[PDB]
């Protein structure tokens, strides 16, 4: 998912 990629992972670290 997006949360599997650095930028989105920094948006939501809970994701």
């Amino acid at each position: 998912g997006c949360c599997s990629h650095p930028v989105c992972s920094a948006m939501s670290p809970i994701c």
